[PDB]
Parts: structure tokens; C-alpha cells; sequence
């Protein structure tokens, strides 16, 4: 909509309090003019239909319950839009400033929340398994990085490939979570999952086995159950991508850490130049080995860490 660019302030789904920008035209809008072509989040009123009513409030200020997914979903995807932007020199999703659209409160105890291939989309939860899912910066950035991932590389969501395409969403979900330093971690969802046990999340990076995930080639799983293990079999290169960040000895192959910046641009570059809609793990490793020479140079230390890190997991 047309309007004034303002400031408002509110409250997300932990309590926390934050500004929003927004637009006002009569109401505040959940429309932010500053970033690309714009963020913009929408209620959904419990109902499927998408995207719902853009997002309207009479003053500006954004404390209810029922406000704090609103809040939360818009102020995460610009997070998300500025870590590209500052970090990768990408703009948007697509490289082309494409608005940022959510919707929040998205049908009855849905445990659920995705990226759709035009908007971001969150469920309440069923307030046991999950809160409101946009709660977890690492979520929202998670399911945004697929919208990059089918913009660039076009990984295919089953088998190896598919794993690859969950590990990047995991990799820069929490490279966004730890920009943003918000309570930063090397777990997954774990700032809206199970609210009545504290320490857990969906899956580990750091320790893919906590949670009986694979931290190994040789354990992968290999039937057909989560479109062949796309959510399984993603530890395998989540760990290998945390021990090139954090460092660490595995299965008694010691990697030498270079921390989360070289990660990062390490397999952003993987991603949108060398991959494929059929990369598997092996071409994966080959895909990070060349991004990593092509940065830092072939006897770099950070060629050596990656190939410490897939070594270390079995990815030859
Ligand atoms: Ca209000
Ligand atoms: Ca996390
Ligand atoms: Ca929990
Ligand atoms: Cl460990
Ligand atoms: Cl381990
Ligand atoms: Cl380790
Ligand atoms: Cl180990
Ligand atoms: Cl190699
Ligand atoms: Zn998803
Ligand atoms: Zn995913
Ligand atoms: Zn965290
Ligand atoms: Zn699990
Ligand atoms: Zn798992
Ligand atoms: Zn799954
Ligand atoms: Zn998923
Ligand atoms: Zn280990
Ligand atoms: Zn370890």
C-alpha cells in the first residue's frame, strides 16, 4: 500500500521486544519500504487461504498475543534480507529484490511452516510440540534459503540431493541466527520447539547422533520414508559443515576450524556456482574444494579444512 514509512514496536512469541518498520495509511501496515521491493506480512485468521489481509493495526504498537507470529515473521524475514545483503550481496530471495511475503496464523495447531515458492507460510503450532513457528529466526531463514536454493542451484527434494538442499537451508538458517545474535546455537528450531522441555531441538549440527541422526556416510539412512532421508541424512553435511566453521576431531579425523564467515561464503559460493539439481554428497564435496580454491587458494588452509570435514564424515 501507499503511505508513511514508520517505526513501530512490539513484542515476539518469546516476549521479547522489538522495533518493526511499518507503513501508515489510516492503520499500520506490517510493510517494510526499506528493504528491496518490500517485506510484507499478512494475517491469515487461521484459515488456508493465503496470503490473507496484510497486516493492520490501529496504533503502532504490536504487544498482543495474537500479534507476536506478526511480529516475529516480519521482523526475521528482514533479518534474513539483511544477512544476504551485507554477507552475500544478495538481494532477496532471488537476487532481484523480490518483496518478502508472509503469512502468519496459518490454519488451527498446524506444526508446521514453509516456504511455498512465493511466500513464507507459519503455523501456530499445537502449543506442545510447537509455538508459533516464526518465533525461530533459524526457522524463517532455513525455509527462506530454500527460495535461494530454487533460484540458483535447483536442488531436487529427494535422496542425497534433497539432504544437500536441507543442510544448506540448516547452514544459513543458523549463519542468520548467529548474525542476528540471536541466542545463536548449532541446533534447529530450538526456540519453538517442545515449550514445556528446555535444552532440545529438531536436530543437532554440532552432534547430528543426539537426536539418532547420522553424523556418518557410512550410517546414512537409505529407504525411501522422508523422500529418502532428506531430513536424516542432512546431519551428515551439517556436521561436516560445523566442524569447517567450529573445528573438532570425528571418527579421528581432526579439522582445523576457520570459522563461520569463510563457512558461509564457502558454500554460498558451492551453492549458486557449482551445484546442480542431482548433487550428490561426493559432488557436494567437490563443489565446496573448488569454491574454497577458487576464495582462498588451492594450498590454503581452508581447502585443507574442507576436506578434513567431508574426510571426517565419509564423503570422499
Ligand atoms: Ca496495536
Ligand atoms: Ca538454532
Ligand atoms: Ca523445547
Ligand atoms: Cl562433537
Ligand atoms: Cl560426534
Ligand atoms: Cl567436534
Ligand atoms: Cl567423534
Ligand atoms: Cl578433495
Ligand atoms: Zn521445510
Ligand atoms: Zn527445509
Ligand atoms: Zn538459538
Ligand atoms: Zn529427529
Ligand atoms: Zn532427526
Ligand atoms: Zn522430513
Ligand atoms: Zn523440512
Ligand atoms: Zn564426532
Ligand atoms: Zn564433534
Amino acid at each position: 500500500i501507499t503511505g508513511t514509512s514508520t517505526v513501530g514496536v512490539g513484542r515476539g512469541v518469546l516476549g521479547d521486544q522489538k522495533n518493526i518498520n511499518t507503513t501508515y495509511s489510516t492503520y499500520y501496515y506490517l510493510q517494510d519500504n526499506t528493504r528491496g521491493n518490500g517485506i510484507f506480512t499478512y494475517d491469515a485468521k487461521y484459515r488456508t487461504t493465503l496470503p490473507g489481509s496484510l497486516w493492520a493495526d490501529a496504533d503502532n504498537q504490536f504487544f498482543a498475543s495474537y500479534d507476536a507470529p506478526a511480529v516475529d515473521a516480519h521482523y526475521y524475514a528482514g533479518v534474513t534480507y539483511d544477512y544476504y545483503k551485507n554477507v552475500h550481496n544478495r538481494l532477496s530471495y532471488d537476487g532481484n529484490n523480490a518483496a518478502i511475503r508472509s503469512s502468519v496464523h496459518y490454519s488451527q495447531g498446524y506444526n508446521n511452516a514453509f516456504w511455498n515458492g512465493s511466500q513464507m507460510v507459519y503455523g501456530d503450532g499445537d502449543g506442545q510440540t510447537f509455538i508459533p513457528l516464526s518465533g525461530g529466526i533459524d526457522v524463517v531463514a532455513h525455509e527462506l534459503t530454500h527460495a535461494v536454493t530454487d533460484y540458483t542451484a535447483g536442488l531436487i527434494y529427494q535422496n542425497e540431493s534433497g539432504a544437500i538442499n536441507e543442510a544448506i537451508s540448516d547452514i544459513f538458517g543458523t549463519l542468520v541466527e548467529f548474525y542476528a545474535n540471536k541466542n545463536p546455537d548449532w541446533e534447529i528450531g530450538e526456540d519453538v520447539y517442545t515449550p514445556g522441555i528446555s535444552g532440545d531441538s529438531l536436530r543437532s549440527m554440532s552432534d547430528p547422533a543426539k537426536y539418532g541422526d547420522p553424523d556418518h556416510y557410512s550410517k546414512r539412512y537409505t529407504g525411501t520414508q522422508d523422500n529418502g532421508g532428506v531430513h536424516i541424512n542432512s546431519g551428515i553435511i551439517n556436521k561436516a559443515a560445523y566442524l569447517i566453521s567450529q573445528g573438532g576431531t570425528h571418527y579421528g579425523v581432526s579439522v582445523v576450524g576457520i570459522g563461520r564467515d569463510k563457512l558461509g561464503k564457502i558454500f554460498y559460493r558451492a551453492l549458486t556456482q557449482y551445484l546442480t539439481p542431482t548433487s550428490n554428497f561426493s559432488q557436494l564435496r567437490a563443489a565446496a574444494v573448488q569454491s574454497a580454491t577458487d576464495l582462498y587458494g588451492s594450498t590454503s588452509q581452508e581447502v585443507a579444512s574442507v576436506k578434513q570435514a567431508f574426510d571426517a564424515v565419509g564423503v570422499k
